[PDB]
């Protein structure tokens, strides 16, 4: 039973991931009743392409051995990656239909760097570090195609650019927590980042609610020193000072957005 | 019978590949009915250089399971290292016809550099990326033999120095896609100057059968926009524009090509 | 028996720690009487952040094997952690008593050079390289904690920038000897250099306590050349020149405190 | 019985090295038959520095199956190793002999880069690449005792001082050789400069054994041009023009002491 799993390990050790999943595959027909044998398996076809394989076999080691948060976690994971290809393709239609050459190819750099991000986990699934960074970035994601949404509803180009350079440094800040995984400073960075992208898109969409000419200048007021607070804080961001003044801003928009 | 097909892939793990490849003798002699053995013996013979015993291996492989397309995977890649390794050396016996020193270090580069990603595929031989990549490698130096038979047929110092030209951009776009497998730019870029070189052998063909001189001066024009705009796409792979350039210029070719 | 011992031996070649271990635990279930298995376990555990298993773990290998060295070896490694982790909380707490932003950071980053080391062993704990490094390092943050104890004893701003400029350039050759772990020149460096903190904190010790403005000044003047050599021979770790005149250094130091 | 061969196999990945030698001999004791398992157990145990126990195992492999060539591959291996040491400490009692510190430090650098290859072809027995590089290397260091031997009959300090520029020169090949294992220019390089120092030695060995200023002043010159060709030819390895040179130079070398 355990031989042909210790037989499709090593294969996965050489890179034949397609003979380490066949021989997953036939360790789970000699005996149906190995979790370990479903969650490799699951692990090693998330690396092929074949995410509705891995999802099923996710699904039959967390029905086998529920206590295995391991397989919750490549369960989390695959989620995560779908949710994150969903979140690329919504970019990429709305990007096409503002027709910005601009937005179009922040919108590919950012499918991009998920795609990386999410071969990144998939080389390492258990380490918690990727899983966060990732999850960091999906977030991002999510605020950005939130941010595109709004923009097209609004329409006025003021607003567009304010959401291209609120994506420009969405996506910055993403490459950045992707190249640097492991450094807590960076992720407190990026956890600030997008509370900001999130207080920006919200307040932004009650001024759009709104329409006033008074209540959108000073939207784009909050915006626009949001939007130069977080590239200081992006380009130092050990700085305790700027992450402190980051979440002042998110305090003063949240306060504004709720008494308006 | 796999615990010594294990044995030999552990071995295998640790360079051991002359090892592996008795325990995988080994296996086959307990069990002949295993395709596995067969196909990890095979692909780890492929990296001692008994390719004869590695292709043997791979045609045991096919006869007892035709649905493993993995051992098909290498007996192509089999296939394209001896195809290679034909056209090297015819590159090198038209290089040692020609005499001309440039000629020769430039088939002997060429060499090494087919030598080196035949060594990289055989080290990852399930990676379709490095497969195609090869591919187009390979097609590149057959279309460059192609020319250094045309050249040998042609005799003239314009197109023998027009096929140098072609030689050393089609070997530099290979080393550029030897270094940066895993590119789709380069990719495309390569494709697009491997059909340029095509449609380049095929038209001065036709001129040198035709043997006029206001054709062969407008071969020769061909040809040269065709370097000049294929080093520029080789500097700058990323651009489309560059991109539609050198496709508007191989349809360009063959329209004159069918023309005359 | 040892064939989950392999299991668990390959998931942690995978990166699978935590399958790694349940893997190791399954098997001494099969088995209690495999020290290798726990042996493994406790190895494994050890990168974890389960220290205590993996001391129990290493228990029960002693006590099932004595004559195993290497379960002493990783025995010694987790004392070791423990031993860094205990002086790094002191360090900690004397900088947070002393309040000073420089020592404050300071403590900082030799609590992260310490953790980096200890992660370095997990890794390869076998190697007596790192290990005798990390030996050298958890000397240096002793002797660093005792110069802090030292200095809060004494209170004056001078013995403070003293100790200040002791411990920067202990973390410094720390960080060097952690950088080139198997450089035997920095290996004798660090010796030297933590025997000279030694010799230092025993001097300043004994002249506060005698307290005399003579003795103290002939202590603040031994202190000084002992930083000054101290960091010309971790600019120059190469010379025995000034390893020489660093030991003639230290020997004076004795010397005057014995007889003083 | 293989078993615990994949037991120790699987540790020696871990950098267990100490644990896959005790697994080895476990599985010898299992069945002393198998000769992977001595063969293993004597590559292994080289790298923890028990040559003799290594030797012991290669025997034994090869007095079990005499067919096994990598038995007599790391056979001859560790013969290797004992002639460099027993080289390196020539080299050290000849340098401490003639009392230079040049010379010392030269023997010294020596032994460390002969070190050095020897634990690369340790961690990678089977590449005959690096196996031929250490052959030429400890034939290398033969030539320099050669040398330092005929420097210490001679006394005199110009040939001194040309033993130094050999000895210079031959640990720079040396250390060229050990950085590019894999390139053949540097191994015929290699070659050539180590025929060049044979016939060095041997041209004055012979103007020594001769002892007239006339010859003494030629032998000086041929040494003089040879270490000049020796430094272009290292300095431009990829030249066979000055192959070509150091050849003619070795062949009127050969000439001369024939007919002297």
């Amino acid at each position: 039973a355990s031989s042909w799993v210790m037989l499709g390990l090593l294969l996965s050790l050489l890179n034949r991931l397609s003979l380490a999943a066949e021989a997953y595959k036939k360790a789970i027909e000699l005996d149906p009743n190995d979790a370990l044998a479903w969650l490799l398996l699951g692990s090693v076809l998330l690396l092929l392409g074949r995410e509705e394989e891995a999802e099923e076999a996710a699904r039959k080691a967390i029905e086998l051995k529920p206590e295995m948060d391991s397989a919750r976690r490549l369960e989390g994971i695959i989620e995560l990656i779908r949710r994150a290809r969903e979140a690329a393709e919504r970019a990429q239609e709305a990007a096409e239909r503002t027709g910005d050459p601009r937005v179009r190819e922040l919108a590919r750099e950012l499918k991009r760097l998920a795609q990386e991000a999410a071969e990144e986990v998939r080389r390492d699934p258990d380490s918690k570090d990727v899983n966060e960074a990732l999850k960091l970035i999906v977030e991002a994601i999510e605020a950005a195609v939130r941010a595109l949404e709004a923009a097209e509803r609004t329409g006025d180009p003021e607003v567009r650019e304010l959401a291209r350079e609120l994506v420009r440094l969405a996506v910055e800040a993403a490459e950045e927590v992707q190249r640097n995984p492991s450094s807590s400073d960076v992720n407190e960075a990026l956890k600030l980042i997008v509370e900001a992208i999130d207080a920006a898109v919200r307040a932004l969409e009650a001024a759009e609610k709104t329409g006033d000419p008074e209540v959108r200048e000073l939207a784009r007021e909050l915006v626009r020193l949001a939007v130069e607070a977080a590239e200081e804080v992006q380009r130092n961001p050990s700085s305790e000072e700027v992450n402190e003044a980051l979440k002042d801003i998110v305090k003063a928009i949240q306060e504004a957005v709720e008494s308006l």
